[PDB]
């Protein structure tokens, strides 16, 4: 038994990782047939960051002057265009590595594995959610703008995120693979305000589930109650409001564990109102809101992939 | 910045995933070069598992016994061997796919990343610590048997762990690629303990500083203590005792944050004697021993 914050298998997106220099700047591309996306900020020089004219600065810049490497090779670039916040560079070879794959827009709250990278080569894997105010809580060092996460499906990568930039509180923001931000940010050296993050309820419930069939129990009250009256605990503890389309999408594990869905709200509205009173669940102190009810039931399915 | 508990990139060793059939039951298993590894108890029945008698279940075996297949095509098994509790399965055909490896056996408390493997595909990737008791806490579903524990240096994978059972407790028990378990265990099904855990008290004073270099500085103090002394602390509190070889490995960290080994100790002593009172570090209400010094560094220092 047990639980753990899996990472998707990271090899089909390791293919797929390139260095992209401009000027003085290196950082992390994505090499998909003959395009190869990464921010735009590459254009940037240390003059140009609290306000870039980024149609300006591009206008500066002709093929020639982006040198795009996977591994030792180095890639011929025959055109470059931006989209949004993206640079898109065309090369004259397609990547024989490239896996079947789809750009995805996902929603707050869901869940992706990070690829993090510097200077085109991969470092490490993790598994994290889309905060309800469109940051990342990562682990994002200098070198690592460029880096993607994403999903698979069986043998399908679905890339949902690049990284852009940390913000001063320390959080990271970034866009879709079309360039546009998650969120209000913008790609300058500005303060900018993420505003009130919440906590994912859908998924503190899901991990709630994951708890009961690892043999959890201590913290199944006696109680029920409903929606409205739940939703008025969770604003007042900064919780996401829940839908019925999370009850809905819930339903497998409230199945799974005979345990109905509002049944479980109470649970959590006992838990947020009397705190834990210094006992842990799944070996965490602290309610766990980075698992979604379809990665508790992947895990718990051994769902696996090519 | 930002800190998280970050797996190696699982891409060289999805190439080394096959799937190994004896009888009926099916596991995973790794193959470099010519050779394929797995648990032994792959040629285990049902009814041989409360005490199987392995060297006389080999015997009645075959090299056509064993079914390997590698993504959608048959591997030919041409011989076959134990070495202590692994399997190790000759093929016709070096694996193309084999990356340079080294087969190393880990000490307690060292962290690795497993790919939690089911009947020869990847299901997810994480890092985890070998307990100081030698059992893993791995993914929820039974049955990933011969999924594997890897380090990667640059463009050498080193293999340290097969996973082989799940312990009545829930925990994983598995062997060095050699074969020879961690800890106690035995590959049958009986029940087995797993004997007093610890905490990995080097770990803690690794994330400690990583919690410092990220921000978080609000446990630092002027107190000084001995090793002897935060011993006697650290005892009481279920913690591993630290020894100099410890503090010597933390040094680069100490030499990096201008914070004392000692003194971290003494923050530390602090920390278990006072509780957090519902503070956190690093976001987490409890103290984390899954990063290793040399993991701190390297996520720090950005090593790819
Ligand atoms: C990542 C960056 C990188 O660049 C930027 C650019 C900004 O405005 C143009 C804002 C911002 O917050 C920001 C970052 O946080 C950031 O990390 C720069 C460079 O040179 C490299 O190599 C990266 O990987
Ligand atoms: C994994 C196993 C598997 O096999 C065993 C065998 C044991 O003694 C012979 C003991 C033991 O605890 C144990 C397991 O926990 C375990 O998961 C069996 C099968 O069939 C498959 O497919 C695995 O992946």
């Amino acid at each position: 038994s047990g639980f753990r914050k899996m990472a998707f298998p990271s090899g089909k997106v390791e293919g797929c990782m390139v260095q992209v220099t401009c000027g003085t700047t290196t950082l992390n591309g994505l090499w998909l047939d003959d395009v190869v996306y990464c921010p735009r900020h590459v254009i940037c020089t240390s003059e140009d960051m609290l306000n870039p004219n980024y149609e300006d600065l591009l206008i500066r810049k002709s093929n020639h002057n982006f040198l795009v490497q996977a591994g030792n090779v180095q890639l011929r670039v025959i055109g470059h265009s931006m989209q949004n916040c993206v640079l898109k560079l065309k090369v004259d070879t397609a990547n024989p590595k490239t896996p079947k794959y789809k750009f995805v827009r996902i929603q707050p709250g869901q869940t992706f594995s990070v690829l993090a990278c510097y200077n085109g080569s991969p470092s490490g894997v993790y598994q994290c959610a889309m905060r309800p105010n469109f940051t990342i809580k990562g682990s994002f060092l200098n070198g690592s703008c460029g880096s993607v996460g994403f999903n698979i499906d069986y043998d399908c990568v679905s890339f949902c995120y690049m990284h852009h930039m940390e913000l001063p509180t320390g959080v990271h923001a970034g866009t879709d693979l079309e360039g546009n931000f998650y969120g209000p940010f913008v790609d300058r050296q500005t303060a900018q305000a993420a505003g009130t993050d919440t906590t994912i309820t859908v998924n503190v419930l899901a991990w709630l589930y994951a708890a009961v069939i690892n043999g959890d129990r201590w913290f199944l009250n006696r109680f029920t109650t409903t929606l409205n009256d739940f939703n008025l605990v969770a604003m007042k503890y900064n919780y996401e409001p829940l839908t019925q389309d999370h009850v809905d999408i819930l339903g497998p594990l409230s199945a799974q564990t005979g345990i109905a869905v509002l049944d479980m709200c109470a649970s959590l509205k006992e838990l947020l109102q009397n705190g834990m009173n210094g006992r842990t669940i799944l070996g965490s102190a602290l309610l766990e809101d980075e698992f979604t009810p379809f990665d508790v039931v992947r895990q718990c399915s051994g769902v696996t992939f090519q």
